[PDB]
């Protein structure tokens, strides 16, 4: 019956996703590292 | 000409850094949250 998995936009090509993967991983790792640091500032500040 | 005040982009994936640009920043906020969780996993969690 229901057959709806709504494909919208994001990254149109996986090849472009490859190109972006360094800057993607870097920015997310920055955010994770920052989160760990923020975790520390919530307890020891 | 480039010696002129231009509203210039010319990015790799024109679609990605429109349709997913807010969601990208949202997932960084998500990653910071995840960072806090792995931060507590390191200590008391």
């Amino acid at each position: 019956r229901n057959t709806s998995v709504m494909k919208k936009g994001g990254i149109f090509s996986a090849e472009f996703l490859k190109v972006f993967l360094p800057s993607l991983l870097l920015s997310h790792l920055l955010a994770i590292g920052l989160g760990i640091y923020i975790g520390r500032r919530l307890t020891t500040s």
